[PDB]
């Protein structure tokens, strides 16, 4: 059964609610982004209207074979009417195609559903600036002050400089980047750009990236592994055994691997600066964990909410334990008292 925090009151609508069968009274199913915990349950047999971004729509049609007649793509930053209700999709600064959804209820209530997001001051000048929001359904993934991490730009600087140094010292080194979902494409595209290479990958991953409207993509990616010195591999294979095995397959073209695992937060964040990050090394293999996040830090989240001043907050992440829920509610109250709303 569908949990309450996936239902939008006063509407026929649900958000990211595809794993519960036919939801009673739902007339339109919104999908914020193509990540499996959110799309879980969609397939070619789905016959209700799905509302989403253009990019999410390309992925539904090509990867899950959802039929075209049930895919309803909406442009961003544009007022649209869905089953009698005005909605707007906003960029979520998450993965490609990820959106936040503004609903304008017929009684005058305005609701923002963030989906998954990385809050940014640039959001304070979107169509959110133009009216009051009463209820916020908030991505609280990292809602605790221990969660600090650098900007995406600092992380990419670290990765480009690390890769360019290693390959210039040893032109026979291979760079490998882990992946298991869409998102974080900048990691492998930035590194391939500094090295003058295309990114090589499986046919299935090439297909996925071809759905993303990224400019000049035919110029940056390929299925010909032999022509490429940046390879993408499943995240599970980014370990010493998996990488040793891959190096064997390259036919003596390379004699060293430098590999990157973009994680979210890890507790090495509480002690160490990005400058000071070091790899794990075994023989001719080194592995870097880099803290490239597509979710808000605690401070980014706090800034957004204190700017928005919602009347009520409904968390959508970490809702399963009483300790988590109590912790989150304490921070929301602090934020409200400090800012004065
Ligand atoms: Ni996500």
């Amino acid at each position: 059964t569908c949990p309450f925090y996936k239902k939008i009151p006063g509407t026929g609508f649900t958000v990211d609610a595809f794993q519960y069968g036919v939801v009673e009274g739902c007339t339109a199913y919104f999908l914020t982004h193509f990540h499996s915990d959110h799309y879980a349950g969609l397939s070619k047999h789905f016959t209700f209207p799905v509302y989403c971004s253009e990019i999410t729509g390309n992925l539904l049609k090509n990867k899950l074979h959802v039929q075209e007649q049930y895919i309803h793509p909406l442009p961003l930053d544009t007022e649209c009417i869905v089953n009698g209700v005005k909605v707007v999709l906003l960029d979520a600064n998450h993965c490609p195609g990820a959106v936040m959804i503004l609903f304008y209820l017929p009684n005058g209530t305005v609701i923002l559903h963030t989906g998954d997001f990385r809050a940014d001051p640039s959001m304070e000048r979107s169509l959110l600036a133009d009216q009051k929001v009463h209820m916020l359904y908030l991505d609280t993934t990292y809602c605790s002050p221990e969660y600090t991490f650098p900007s995406q730009q600092e992380v990419i600087r670290f990765a480009i400089n690390t890769a360019f140094e290693a390959v210039t010292l040893n032109p026979h080194a291979l760079v490998v980047c882990g992946t298991y979902s869409i998102g974080k494409e900048k990691v492998f595209l930035a590194i391939a750009d500094v090295l003058g290479s295309k990114v090589g990958m499986s046919q299935e991953k090439y297909k996925t990236l071809q759905c993303l409207n990224i400019p000049e993509i035919n110029s940056l990616i390929t299925t010909d592994m032999c022509s490429s010195l940046v390879h993408l591999l499943p995240m599970m294979q980014i370990n010493f055994k998996g990488l040793q095995s891959h190096l064997k397959k390259c036919g003596g073209k390379y004699n060293q691997i430098l590999a990157f695992r973009p994680t979210g937060w890890t507790h090495s964040n509480k002690f160490t600066r990005i400058a000071d990050v070091i790899p794990q090394t075994k023989g001719n293999i080194s592995i870097y964990g880099i803290p490239y996040s597509e979710h808000s830090s605690y401070l980014e989240m706090k800034r957004f909410v204190q700017w928005l001043k919602p009347q009520k907050i409904i968390p959508t992440v970490n809702v399963g334990t009483w300790k988590s829920r109590s912790t989150m509610e304490k921070y929301f109250r602090e934020w409200k008292l400090e800012a004065g709303y």
